[PDB]
DNA sequence: GCATATGATAG
DNA sequence: CTATCATATGC
C-alpha cells in the first residue's frame, strides 16, 4: 500500500474495545516502538481529548505521532502522519487514513484503513518516509497483534 | 550537478 | 566502505 492506496490489515484476538485500547491508549504498554521513556513511549501515547498521538517527554510532550480527524470510540480512528523524533522526514505527507475497526463476535477485531490521497505519495515521499517510520508503526502492529493475542487467546 | 548528509537500499 | 536511490542542505 502506501504508493497507490493506503489500507490497513490487523486481526485482533480479544474485541474492539481492546483494540481500540491498545491502539490508542495502550501506547506504552506495547513493545516494538514504545520501548522507551520520555521518548516513543511515555505515560500517554495519544490525547483523547482532541485526538493526537504525544507522549510525555522529561521536558513536556515527546513525539506527535498522529494527527487524529476521528476519534469515534472503540469503532473508528481517522489519523493523519506524525512519527517518532528520530531521523524523520516531517509532516509533509500529512497521509490521512480511515482505520476502520469491525468487530467479530465481540471477542475479534478485524481492522482495515481505507484512504486515497496524500498516502498515494508512494516511491518519493514514501521513501524519505522510510528513514525511521518504518521500524516502528509497521513493526508495531505485528506486536499489537501479539500482545492483544495474549490478552485474550494465548496468554 | 556535484559534494555533503542522513537513511534506506544496494553490492 | 563505495555506490545508487530519493530527498534536502549547500555551493
Amino acid at each position: 500500500n502506501y504508493d497507490p492506496f493506503v489500507r490497513h490489515s490487523v486481526t485482533v484476538k480479544a474485541d474492539r474495545k481492546t483494540a481500540f485500547k491498545t491502539f490508542l491508549e495502550g501506547f506504552p504498554e506495547w513493545w516494538p516502538n514504545n520501548f522507551r521513556t520520555t521518548k516513543v513511549g511515555a505515560p500517554l501515547g495519544v490525547d483523547k481529548k482532541g485526538g493526537r498521538w504525544y507522549e510525555i517527554d522529561e521536558q513536556g510532550e515527546e513525539h506527535t505521532f498522529g494527527l487524529i480527524r476521528k476519534v469515534d470510540e472503540p469503532d473508528t480512528l481517522v489519523i493523519g502522519w506524525r512519527l517518532n523524533g528520530f531521523g524523520r522526514i516531517d509532516p509533509d505527507n500529512s497521509s490521512e487514513f480511515t482505520v476502520t475497526f469491525v468487530a467479530d463476535g465481540q471477542k475479534k477485531t478485524r481492522v482495515d484503513v481505507e484512504h486515497t490521497h496524500f498516502d498515494r505519495m508512494g516511491t518519493k515521499h514514501a521513501k524519505r518516509v522510510r528513514n525511521g517510520m518504518d521500524k516502528g508503526w509497521p513493526t508495531i502492529l505485528q506486536s499489537f497483534q501479539d500482545k492483544i493475542d495474549e490478552e485474550g487467546a494465548k496468554k
